[PDB]
């Protein structure tokens, strides 16, 4: 509402004109918890974990509904004042894209959140975990899955695919959406805040973030750096609209409140500053602001 508004850009304006982005990243990151993460760490699990410096902690951790090994680098991101949760995950390895999508039937999510490409500045991020081609659908032999691409609506800033998983035991299928923001630069951060925000309104809009849904589940290549971006201001633009007075948000606080349940969510002080910026202006739009109206239209 009105006032969280006011607040947050006068805190932006604050932070921005005295140059404190980076004081400020470096206080979240001496603050931020610290827990656990022995199973990530157990040896037969060093193959499922694609960066050596980026686990799960134990106690927030995903659990495959698996005998021989329930292992997957995910967390539960679970917002109690907000009422939201968030999956985040790294982007799935070649011997893991079964795992990613067990995960993804067993925790009954909807909806797929994918913030990065699978080749970036000439390296492999993540894998080609879902199908291209209508014609061309993947079993995933070892969880016993199916998924066929349904259709897809590229638009310039993402693009919004239907997915069709199956699970081949029981021949259950399933609808799963998957939201894909397809121009994050190599270097630093978007260039339009508007354009996150929107894409953010485009997963809400779905109901991949309701709660008649599992949780959505979020990654980019490791989980934390762009993943922590999109969660921390949805539950940051949601908080904004149910506090009575004082109806302010804390960014530095919900992000510590995040970094709980998954480390290093928010890798830049870039991030953080665009964390702000998309908030901003996303409560600009819900609210209705004309300024807003303009430049939102070509979106
Ligand atoms: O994709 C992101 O936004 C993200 O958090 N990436 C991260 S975080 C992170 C790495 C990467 C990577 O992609 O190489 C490499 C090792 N240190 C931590
Ligand atoms: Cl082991
Ligand atoms: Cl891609
Ligand atoms: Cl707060
Ligand atoms: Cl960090």
């Amino acid at each position: 509402g009105h006032m969280a508004s006011m607040e947050m850009e006068k805190e932006f304006e604050q932070i921005d004109k005295s140059g404190s982005w980076a004081a400020i990243y470096q206080d979240i990151r001496h603050e931020a918890s610290d827990f656990p993460c022995r199973v990530a760490k157990l040896p037969k699990n060093k193959n499922r974990n694609r960066y050596r410096d980026v686990s799960p902690f134990d106690h927030s951790r995903i659990k495959l509904h698996q005998e021989d090994n329930d292992y997957i680098n995910a967390s539960l991101i679970k917002m109690e004042e907000a009422q939201r949760s968030y999956i985040l995950t790294q982007g799935p390895l070649p011997n893991t894209c079964g795992h990613f999508w067990e995960m993804v039937w067993e925790q009954k999510s909807r909806g797929v959140v994918m913030l990065n490409r699978v080749m970036e500045k000439g390296s492999l991020k993540c894998a080609q975990y879902w199908p291209q081609k209508e014609e061309k659908e993947m079993i995933f032999e070892d969880t016993n899955l199916k998924l066929t691409l349904i259709s897809e609506d590229i638009k310039s800033y993402y693009t919004v695919r239907q997915l069709e998983l199956e699970n081949l035991t029981t021949q259950e299928t399933r609808e799963i959406l998957h939201f894909h923001y397809t121009t994050w630069p190599d270097f630093g951060v978007p260039e339009s805040p508007a354009s996150f925000a929107n894409f953010l309104f485009k997963v809400r809009e779905s109901g991949s973030l309701s709660p008649e849904h599992g949780p959505v589940v979020v990654h980019c290549s490791a989980g934390i750096g762009r993943s922590g971006t999109f969660c921390l201001a949805d539950t940051c633009l949601l908080l904004m609209d149910k506090r009575k007075d004082p109806s302010s948000v804390d960014i530095k606080k919900v992000l510590l409140e995040m970094r709980k349940f998954r480390m290093g969510l928010i890798q830049t002080a870039d991030q953080l500053r665009f964390s702000y910026l998309a908030v901003i202006e996303g409560a600009k739009f819900i609210m209705g602001d004309s300024s807003v109206q303009d430049q939102w239209k070509e979106l």
